This record gives C-alpha cells, sequence and structure tokens, in this order.
C-alpha cells in the first residue's frame, strides 16, 4: 500500500479528509476549478481502499508489460449520484450499474477528461441537500480507438485475431474527451469531490 | 505460477494438451466421467494464463482475509460454444457477454456441479463435426445465498449494510446444483474437455 496513506490500524477501508493548502488538495482543487470555476468544493477525501488498490495495480502492471512502453494511466472524473458513493467507495466502478451516456461509444463505465462535463447534474445528481459527488480515478486507457454504440468489450485491433483488444475506447482519438472502459479493476476511485454551486 | 504447469519459454498465455493415462489427466477425466460416462473424450488442455491466473489469486487472497476461512473456492464446469473458446481462453469470463442463455438467477457468468449440466447442447453447443467444448474452472463461491432474477450483483448480507455482499448465489442453498458471479476474475478457466455425445 502506498507510504503516504494514513495508518489503517489493519482496516482495509478509510476516507482521509484533506486539507486546503496541501499540495495533493491543491493539485486536485486545480484540477477541477480548470473547467468548473462556476462551483465550490466542500471537501475533497483520499479514498484508502486496499482490495481496489491490489487488484488495479495488478492489472496496471500487466498493461505496462503488454503494452510497448505507453503510458497506460489517465486521471480522469466521474459525477455520480449520492445513492452510488457508498458502492464506488467500496466496490469500485461496475460496468452492469453505468446509465446510457447521451452520446454512447459503447457499454461500459465513462470517464471524462474535464471536469466540466462530470459537473453536469446527469452524472453528478445534486442530493436533497444540493451535494454533488465528483470522484478522480486512475484509469487505465492503454491503447484506444474510437468507440461505437454496440460495444460490451473493446474492439479489436485486428478483425483476423478478434481476441487481441484495445484497453479502452474513446469520442475522438485526435482529441479524446471521453474514455469508456469495459472491465472490473480497470479504474481505481482516488479521491471524492463533494461541491455545491 | 503452479508447479504443475510447464514450462512456456517466457510466454504468458499456453494450452498444453494433457497426456492421457498420467495423474493430472486422469483425475480432470474422473470429473467429467462422475456424469458424463456416456461421452467421448477427444482431448483435456490445461490452460497457462498467466495474467488470469495472479487475477483470481489476488481475488482468493482478498475473500480468504474478508471470510476469515480458505474454504471459498469449488471445481465448477462451464459449457460453451466453439466462438466463445479463443475469448475464455485468453480473458476468462465476462458477464457482459451473454446474449444467449436464461439469467433466472442473475446477470452473472454461470457454473454447474455436475459437468452433464454443462453437456447440454443449449450451453455446450456442437461445431459443425459434433465437437463440445466444457471448462473445469475453479470458482470463488464465498459464501453465497439464493438469486433471483434481475440481479447485477450478489445481494447483501444484510440490508442494514447494504455494501457487505454475499460472494456468489445459487439454484438451493442446501444442494446447490449452479453458481452465478458477478464480477471478473472471480472464476480461472482451469482445463478445457473436448468431447461428442
Ligand atoms: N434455472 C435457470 O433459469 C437457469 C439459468 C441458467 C442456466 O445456465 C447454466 C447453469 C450452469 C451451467 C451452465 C453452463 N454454461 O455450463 C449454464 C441454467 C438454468
Amino acid at each position: 500500500l502506498p507510504e503516504h496513506w494514513t495508518d489503517m490500524n489493519h482496516q482495509l477501508f478509510c476516507m482521509v479528509q484533506l486539507e486546503p493548502g496541501q499540495s495533493e488538495y491543491n493539485t486536485i482543487k486545480d484540477k477541477f476549478t480548470r473547467t468548473c470555476s462556476s462551483y465550490a468544493i466542500e471537501k475533497i477525501e483520499r479514498i484508502q481502499n486496499a482490495f481496489l488498490w491490489q487488484s488495479y495495480q495488478v492489472k496496471k502492471r500487466q498493461m505496462d508489460i503488454k503494452n510497448d512502453h505507453k503510458n497506460n494511466e489517465r486521471l480522469l472524473f466521474h459525477g455520480t449520484d449520492a445513492d452510488s458513493v457508498p458502492y464506488v467507495n467500496q466496490h469500485g466502478f461496475n460496468r452492469s450499474c453505468a446509465g446510457k451516456n447521451a452520446v454512447s461509444y459503447g457499454k461500459g463505465t465513462y470517464f471524462a477528461v474535464d471536469a466540466s462535463y462530470s459537473a453536469k447534474d446527469t452524472y453528478s445528481k445534486p442530493d436533497s441537500n444540493g451535494r454533488k459527488h465528483m470522484y478522480v480515478v486512475r484509469v487505465l486507457t492503454g491503447v484506444f480507438t474510437k468507440g461505437r454504440a454496440g460495444l460490451v468489450t473493446p474492439p479489436p485491433k485486428n478483425p483476423h485475431n478478434p481476441t487481441d483488444l484495445f484497453d479502452s475506447v474513446t469520442n475522438n482519438t485526435r482529441s479524446p474527451k471521453l474514455f469508456v472502459v469495459f472491465f472490473d479493476n480497470q479504474a481505481y476511485p482516488e479521491y471524492l469531490i463533494t461541491f455545491t454551486a
């Protein structure tokens, strides 16, 4: 487990409230405010989930071996409803629970490049207290191609070798604004931003 | 990587045909003929998939910690069509693939206690030549409960803590004949039996 995590005292899961003025808080606030300067952050929690971390780090090492010295990992955003937060914190992103996106590039879990996209009420639905929830997520985007609405897995790189897959798909390979992943443990929910108008 | 695997010349995937009449072949054959003695076995292959094995073993160690005992694994059967075999050998079982058979106990991957159940033509579909395909699968069934139609994950053990889930579901808790799992890397395809009626 990473050495800068708080001691969890044999526990397997903890949310750690960050302090404004720490580089760790300030980098996430800045990444968010870059496209959502109209909203205000209530708090930023670091998600310490030992099992999700272990399974994700195994998938990352495998994709680092399989791919040719790629940057396989991106830090992306995911807006969701309050009712989903306890499940995501504990169990991560389940494609079987994902909504149809208004532009579908496949049946999987969607992640945004820009906080502004995730900040829409469609994704980060305001709870009964007007709190919106957005995860900051390590995603194994790996080698990607433009997706299509029919996909239940990423497409093959080569139609004559149908099992050798792209790692993820995007809306546009030149100017990616979203990624879709189709496997468990391809995404680590690292931070939860709680925010308001 | 387990002792009984054979050398892979630094490769990460191999299908290894078992030698008839040796101890490993005999063991797997006996599990099949216990309920399928009227069938003809053409061959048995050991599936040596390093990445699938690693991801599965990580989930096993996690479930052994969580359940506080090491009785979490069962050896079960899975019949499928010839066209799904390459995908299962490389990627394992995927709840998102199944646009085919019934899902009465939930939208997960189905496994049989008896080879005779998996030997049905609706699962192990005969190809042009009457060849049928069935996997022998290590499944992390863990603590299980009765399933029902529409489940996307196992139910919670107590709805007072709705994120602490059962590991799998079954048709019948007292005398199970099938198990359903809802997460990637909860099942390792260990052997592929090629056979005919
Ligand atoms: N009662 C049901 O509706 C039912 C659903 C799926 C079933 O599928 C299975 C069960 C066990 C194994 C296999 C298989 N693919 O080998 C398929 C069987 C019964």
